[PDB]
Parts: C-alpha cells; sequence; structure tokens
C-alpha cells in the first residue's frame, strides 16, 4: 500500500499527456502549482514532497526518451522485491 508509487505514476501519466499536448518545460513546472489540486486531500502532502523534491528530476528523465514507468523504478521511489 505504498502511496508513493501511486503518486509517481499519477504525475508521470499527467505529465506525459502534458508532453503529448505540446507544452514547454516552463509550463509543466507552472502547472505543478495546481496539479496536486486534482487528488483527494488524503494524498496532498506526499505529492508536495515528490513534486518539490523529485520535480526537476522526473521532468528531466521524461525528456531522455526513457519509458514513463521506468521513472518510478529508476528513482528508487518504487523499490522491488528486495531479496536481500
Amino acid at each position: 500500500s505504498d502511496v508513493y508509487c501511486e503518486v509517481c505514476e499519477f504525475l508521470v501519466k499527467e505529465v506525459t499527456k502534458l508532453i503529448d499536448n505540446n507544452k514547454t518545460e516552463k509550463e509543466i513546472l507552472d502547472a505543478f502549482d495546481k496539479m496536486c489540486s486534482k487528488l483527494p486531500k488524503s494524498l496532498s502532502e506526499e505529492c508536495q514532497e515528490v513534486v518539490d523534491t523529485y520535480g526537476s528530476s522526473i521532468l528531466s528523465i521524461l525528456l531522455e526518451e526513457v519509458s514513463p514507468e521506468l521513472v518510478c523504478s529508476m528513482l528508487h521511489l518504487c523499490s522491488g522485491l528486495v531479496p536481500r
């Protein structure tokens, strides 16, 4: 029930549609001011920390033609079945 993975995939899904609608980098960071405004209040906070701490980094990887789901896996924000 790691609420962090759910939010990283939500920002990625919302950001790629923004990349698909032809918006500039400056606009994606501008909307980050009303984007957490689309999730119930129960996830408000965990998004502020993800967006504010992992905002330039998430948005920076997406431009390196890397798959959107590889983002939450590379930022170690979604660990795996750590066998050790």
